[PDB]
């Protein structure tokens, strides 16, 4: 039996490469055996049967004579094994030895190019890219709470949402760092600051609707198994792999259209059957509206450099490369025990990761600097080894999306509203605000923004006010 | 007669002309030397002096004496440096054009602790375009003007600490038209260290007000460090209007504040010897405590966080990428921008070198909107890279440090002064709240809170400002 690169080169027969290869393939394996005896899915609820068909699956492919072609990019991969044995010091930040994981997608098929199991297989063998599982943080804002919003048509591009100071239900106040918050702000601005009340009031604004938010998650392959936590939005009761979430922002740069993370395509016995296949199952799962809106977004989440530094350094690394098309989001847990950077280009997606695997706090800074330089280092590692492999494509506004002018200051179209009795002209700087509905932005409201009080409209209006 | 670099390398042979940048600046500074010494030696008076055939005379005998001459003019130029400096302009220039055309550029480095010029870049390219951009050239030095005019002095002359608040709120000149910042009529108040990140204008503008205001003499201390300022009653000024700098005498500024306050007045001539042995210049240490060790040490500590927060120049990042231990030496700098964008500048300081850096257009039009945050950020990453790798030792490992005269005080985040008892309008109030420690150059630390707690503001602001307060 043996394992191969996509172009059919040797990886091995039956050094993270050579693990999680084997290990997919016995997965693989155990599904088609399973299937292979009509085994139901009670009885694979069954430990023992669990036990019982891994090893068979295992032995199957140690005595079996399989063909194995993997996904991996023989060059591409080998040249982040490169880059992370040569940057990996980058990481390191005086809280002890930072470890990473990182997966690079097609953004097309889901196919995985390479990864970064960790610092170093042969010092530790935990594998950071496949099976660690950690909150995937503020990074799960664009998916969770703002395209889901948007997809439904309850906020457009320029929406405004409330940042005013605002409780949990126990009563303790909602943080971000050491703010309890500031007042009404844009989308954009929420996103690129990665503020948490915009985004604890988006989704309890889809609990208010009904939202089948679950549906969504699921047909991105995401496990959440408790929705009703005020902080999900967040990143809290959510623990995902680097692969795994890699896979959910393929589908937001892939124009809305999932494809099923793999690093197995096929597997042929020693005749040349097919034992396994992949399959493509394309999934619409935000419309392409909606997608390319929150690709807007992500460049400026990027652009704005707030949370990352990864555009200025991708700039000194490599000034041509730093014109792609950048889009990308941030994460960082509550002690700051792992920070998250996930990138995409129109063709692939680069997710990453990074903390201790004892789950203690990195550096205030590791984040926003040391895994942005390094991500950059990467990246470019990845050019020299396949230099078109990135693309120059641009994102685009899909022609489905709708165009509304709003306010600036309320992002709902200008009007007629009543303030304390007194009904008053609302005039001002308009924008376009882009939508995923068929209408475009509502005339403004009173409650034009997502969350807030009334003492915060009280006041938000008194400035609006001043004409 | 010949021009060397610091270690004795001849940089050219002086020849009569017939009928680089590096040659015609040393060679026009060693003139302006041998024009002081000959009107010495003859005893012209400088009011004789004032004579203008004068001084058409005795320049002439200047160029004449070096052109006859046998002379050896050493100067301060270290040749590997410099070389450098002259291969990063033309393998990184080109990061610097930004599609508004061909954007010029100059540099000098100098030597904090004597104001020698080690290097410098004149240009993008000499043979395309000879204007020596770091020695002749004079922009606005923008807000780069703010830690020497304005905050500096105040910080000196003890009006204000490290932690003291001052208003951004909404203001206008004494014309009428409000006082801008990019896009922005203004906020609320904030911290010194706030107002020098971002680089608001009405934080400064008050700054110089108040200084105006107790009489200082701003002038001054600007002239012990060799600027030269027609009119200095002007509300604009803290923010570069009505300045004109080059980049040597803009960089020996910021030398200043990183020699903990001592100017050495900067020179790229050390010695001009004849070959009989006459010794007619030599560089002579002139050190002046323009500000004070608490301050300048003060200042630096703030100008640390103005590259560390990244908001107007992506440098540190730029820096880190190319060079991550380079990056860790004890950067503190300043930007400047001018308001259609016509100029930008950068200072650099590590405790032993200054690096300036400006970049625009010979005819003045605008550069491009990020032209000063990200691409002479970068170009100057690569700039200090280049140097370090020429010479790895140069910007040293120091670190800057507080001077042990600063004075220390529990204050108030809120208002920059120390907790207490306030006159709010009837209903005296007891101001509580969050401590931080801020740094003063006087004797006794900051005051008490009083009721116009900041620089600057008007009633209105501080009734917004006291009720926000208050909401504790
Ligand atoms: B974001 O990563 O910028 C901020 N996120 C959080 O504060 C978050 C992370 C994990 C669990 C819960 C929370 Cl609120
Ligand atoms: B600073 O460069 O960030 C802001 N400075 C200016 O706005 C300025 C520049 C030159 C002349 C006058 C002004 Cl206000
Ligand atoms: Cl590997
Ligand atoms: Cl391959
Ligand atoms: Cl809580
Ligand atoms: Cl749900
Ligand atoms: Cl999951
Ligand atoms: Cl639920
Ligand atoms: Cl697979
Ligand atoms: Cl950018
Ligand atoms: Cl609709
Ligand atoms: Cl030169
Ligand atoms: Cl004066
Ligand atoms: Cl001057
Ligand atoms: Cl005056
Ligand atoms: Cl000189
Ligand atoms: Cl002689
Ligand atoms: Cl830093
Ligand atoms: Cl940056
Ligand atoms: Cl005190
Ligand atoms: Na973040
Ligand atoms: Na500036």
């Amino acid at each position: 039996s043996e394992i191969t690169y996509s172009d059919g080169t040797v990886i091995a027969s039956i050094d993270y490469l050579y693990f999680t290869t084997l290990a997919e393939a016995q997965e693989r394996m155990y599904d088609y055996l399973a299937q292979r005896d009509n085994v139901s899915a009670k009885e694979l609820k069954n430990e023992a049967t669990q036990k019982f068909y891994r090893d068979l699956a295992a032995k199957e492919i140690e005595n079996g004579g399989y063909k194995i072609t993997t996904t991996i990019d023989q060059k591409i991969h080998s040249a982040m094994q490169s880059a992370v044995a040569d940057y990996g010091y980058l990481l390191d930040d005086g809280t002890g030895r930072v470890e990473v994981g990182n997966v690079l997608m097609d953004n097309q098929t889901g196919a995985i190019l390479g990864f970064v199991g960790g610092r170093n297989y042969q010092e530790n063998q935990n594998n950071h890219a496949f099976d660690t599982k950690r909150s995937p943080a503020s990074t799960t804002k664009p998916l969770l709470a703002y395209g889901i919003a948007i997809d439904q048509g309850l906020m457009g591009s320029e929406t405004i949402l409330s940042n005013y100071p605002t409780n949990f239900a126990n009563g303790n106040p909602i943080m971000y760092a050491n703010s309890k918050g500031t007042g009404m702000m844009t989308l954009g601005e929420a996103l690129n600051y990665s503020w948490n009340i915009p985004a604890y009031w988006t989704y309890r604004m889809l609990r208010e609707n009904g939202v089948d938010v679950k549906g969504y998650m699921e047909k991105m392959g995401y496990e959440i198994p408790e929705y009703g936590i005020e902080s999900l939005p967040m990143g809290g009761g959510i623990e995902v792999t680097v692969a795994q979430h890699t896979n959910g922002y393929q589908t937001l740069a892939n124009n809305g259209v999932y494809h099923q993370k793999h690093v197995i395509s096929k597997i042929e016995a020693a005749d040349g059957r097919v034992v396994y296949e992949y399959q493509d199952k394309p999934v619409q799962v935000y419309s392409k509206a909606t997608a390319t809106i929150m690709q807007g977004l992500l460049r400026e989440v990027l652009s704005s450099r707030v949370t990352t530094t990864f555009k200025s350094n991708l700039t000194s690394l490599n000034p041509t490369l730093a014109n792609a098309d950048w889009i990308g989001k941030t994460g960082t847990t509550g002690q700051d025990e792992n920070m998250w950077l996930m990138l995409s280009t129109p063709r692939l997606t680069l997710g990453g990761w990074i903390g201790h695997d004892d789950n203690h706090s990195l550096s205030q800074q590791a984040g926003y600097s040391n895994n942005s330089n390094y991500m950059a280092h990467l990246v470019n590692a990845i050019q020299q080894a396949s230099p078109s492999i990135w693309g120059n494509e641009r994102f685009a506004l899909d022609p489905s999306v709708v165009k509304s002018e709003v306010l600036k200051s309320t992002g709902q179209k200008p009007g007629k509203v009543s303030v304390e009795g007194k009904e008053v002209e609302v005039t001002g700087s308009t924008v376009t605000s882009y939508w995923a509905n068929k209408s475009g932005a509502p005339a403004t409201s009173y409650r034009f923004a997502i969350g807030g009080s009334d003492a915060d409209y009280q006041n938000a209006w008194s400035s609006i006010v001043g004409s």
